[PDB]
Formats: C-alpha cells, sequence, structure tokens
RNA sequence: UUUUGGUUUUC
C-alpha cells in the first residue's frame, strides 16, 4: 500500500485489476480517481482494466461510457479494448459484429483472441456456420489458430450434436502439433456425456490421464454430473470420494450432486450435503439454493421451499431470475403470491422469456 | 499490469 516511493500507473492498474476481479467495482472505481489526484494519468490498460470488470460485473452500459470517457481523452482504443468489449457484448448482445468493423476501420487488425471471441458467440448464439466461417478467415489472415480456437469449435459443435465431428476436428488439432490440455479432454468429455456415451466419456477421460493431462475439479464435476443424469447416482458419490483421494471439490461439485439427490427425491442426503459444503466453508452460490428450491417445489413441500428463499436472503445470497421463475411456476395455486414475486423481482432489478410466459399462463387460467 | 475456450439450477 504505502509508502518514499512514487506509485507507477502500473501499480494502481494491478490493485484495479485485481478489485475488479473481485467484483469490487466500486473500490475499483475509488483507485481510479485517487490516481489523477495526484497527477498519474490512466492508461489505455486502466481503462481497459475497468472496461473488462463493468461488463463481466453485468455493467455492460457503464463500461461503453468508459469507452466514450477514453476516446474524448484521446487514449486511443486497441484491439484489447475492443476484444473485451465485443466478449462483453455476445454475452449480454451479438453489436459485437459492429464493433468488430469497426477496430478495422481504425486500423486495428483482428488477432487471435477477436476471432476466438466471435467464433464462440457465434457458436453459443446457434450461428456454428458463420462460426466456421470466421475460422476459415482467419486462416486466410495468416492467423494461426490456436488452443482455444479448436477447442471453441469442438464445443459448439458438440453442443450443437455434432460430436463425431467434434472428435474429427480434435482429430486434426493434434495433426497440426496444437496441444490439447485439460480444458479440450473435458468438453469432449462433457460432449460425450450430453450424448449418452458415458463409458466412452471415461474412455477418453482415461485417455487424458495417459497422455499426461491432469483433470482440475471441471473435470470431475462434468464427470459428476454425467452420472447423476444418467441416473448412476451412486457411481457418482463415488466419483466425489475417489476425487479427493488430490482435488478439492468447490460449490459447482456440490451443487451438481445436490440436484442429482434432488431430482431422485433424496431430498435427506441433499440437504445434508447442502450443510456439508457449509460446514467445509465452501459457499453456496445462488444456484444451490435455486436447485433446493425447485426440488423441493416439484415434491410438493412449497412451505419449505419458501423457507429456503428467505434463508437465502437472509444470508446475503441475491436471487436472480431462476430463482423467481421457479418460485412464480412453484406457486400453481397461490395465484396472487405468483403474480406478487412477479413484481417483486422488478423492484429488486432483475430483467424476466419464462417469466412472461409463466405470470401469463397464471393470469389466463385464474384474461389478464 | 488488462481481453478469448470446458462443468451445476428454472425440462
Amino acid at each position: 500500500l504505502r509508502r518514499g516511493v512514487a506509485p507507477t500507473v502500473v501499480t494502481y492498474n494491478t490493485l484495479i485489476d485485481g478489485l475488479c476481479k473481485a467484483g469490487k467495482l466500486d473500490e475499483a472505481l475509488k483507485l481510479f480517481e485517487e490516481m489523477v489526484e495526484k497527477g498519474i494519468k490512466p492508461d489505455v490498460v486502466t481503462y481497459n482494466t475497468l472496461i473488462d470488470g463493468l461488463c463481466k460485473a453485468g455493467k455492460l452500459d457503464e463500461a461503453l461510457k468508459l469507452f466514450e470517457e477514453m476516446v474524448e481523452k484521446g487514449i486511443k482504443p486497441d484491439v484489447v479494448t475492443y476484444n473485451t468489449l465485443i466478449d462483453g457484448l455476445c454475452k449480454a448482445k451479438l453489436e459485437a459484429l459492429k464493433l468488430f468493423e469497426e477496430m478495422v476501420e481504425k486500423g486495428i487488425k483482428p488477432d487471435v483472441v477477436t476471432y476466438n471471441t466471435l467464433i464462440d458467440g457465434l457458436c453459443k448464439a446457434g450461428k456454428l456456420d458463420e462460426a466456421l466461417k470466421l475460422f476459415e478467415e482467419m486462416v486466410e489472415k495468416g492467423i494461426k489458430p490456436d488452443v482455444v480456437t479448436y477447442t471453441t469449435l469442438i464445443d459448439g459443435l458438440c453442443k450443437a450434436g455434432k460430436l463425431d465431428e467434434a472428435l474429427k476436428l480434435f482429430e486434426e488439432m493434434v495433426e497440426k502439433g496444437i496441444k490439447p490440455d485439460v480444458v479440450t479432454y473435458t468438453t469432449l468429455i462433457d460432449g460425450l456425456c450430453k450424448a449418452g456415451k458415458l463409458d466412452e466419456a471415461l474412455k477418453l477421460f482415461e485417455e487424458m490421464v495417459e497422455k499426461g493431462i491432469k483433470p482440475d475439479v471441471v473435470t470431475y464435476n462434468t464427470l459428476i454430473d454425467g452420472l447423476c443424469k444418467a441416473g448412476k447416482l451412486d457411481e457418482a458419490l463415488k466419483l466425489f470420494e475417489e476425487m479427493v483421494e488430490g482435488i478439492k471439490p468447490d460449490v459447482v461439485t456440490y451443487n451438481t450432486l445436490i440436484d442429482g439427490l434432488c431430482k431422485a427425491g433424496k431430498l435427506d442426503e441433499a440437504l445434508k450435503l447442502f450443510e456439508e459444503m457449509v460446514e467445509k466453508g465452501i459457499k453456496p452460490d445462488v444456484v444451490t439454493y435455486n436447485t433446493l428450491i425447485d426440488g423441493l417445489c416439484k415434491a410438493g413441500k412449497l412451505d419449505e421451499a419458501l423457507k429456503l428463499f428467505e434463508e437465502m436472503v437472509e444470508k446475503g445470497i441475491k436471487p436472480d431470475v431462476v430463482t423467481y421463475n421457479t418460485l412464480i411456476d412453484g406457486l400453481c395455486g397461490k395465484l396472487d403470491e405468483a403474480l406478487k414475486l412477479f413484481e417483486e423481482m422488478v423492484e429488486k432489478g432483475i430483467k424476466p422469456e419464462l417469466t412472461y410466459r409463466r405470470v401469463v399462463e397464471s393470469y389466463c387460467r385464474a384474461e389478464e
């Protein structure tokens, strides 16, 4: 902190980076003000850091202001600036493409990260043909696809249902000497599980280790989820144990099991898992409470579901739109209660398709 | 010092 050593702009950028990635955007922004007050000019990296923090914190519009502020100052937005906005716009919407042409008009060549950012956006938007189009184009520009590039297309193909094309594209990635990492293998493993081929997924998982590729928690979470969906609830509890025998399970690990257990009716074993993660200092997020609220709702235990909603609120976890979609749906026949909860998420500041669909079908069989 | 890929919830 302090410090007879005068901080550099590099010093504030690091702290601003750490603050933004800790959600602490308001605290990340007072640092911005402090540094001008000392006569230390925020640079392009300073704006790019705050812009990224704003996008990932869902304040896209606030980030677009910062882009305008920097331009007004003569602090030129660069390839990183555009890459940051393009991803931010993709993840919110697919505006990102006008920036991809705008950056070229500023003399900024798009790079491998730009192409990777847009290929993913196009896939997650159902525009896989468009994404494959960009893949061809970047090889034309002499941009060499990397492990992220090939992993983004393998994911999209799988999620579109083109698992064998995914398997084919992975094959050529080793031909070109691009070494797959744990994210690559997990993506194929997730794809095989989503496609009902659990043993082909374990075969690959073992091939991942024999290649010397160490799994992480996502890998096991992916594998555990495949086991819960497949109905292999015990083999997924085995995997949760074997996991430690040295990977630390995380919240998503617990969320996945808690969900498998809820959907099977094993509400007890779910609640004691929810108790174990807390005691183990693993904080339940919003999916944790969403999973249990739906579980208790589908089971006919709405009072306990509402009880759990309060407790989630009584603990600083903010309920999102899934929370309300679940509860709103859950009250089928507490007409006004359901309607009540809809206005409450408006006042809380949560953008509502399912929400509207559920309220109207509630209004109708109750023309309002 | 800043930007891109993989896992869980409202079926």
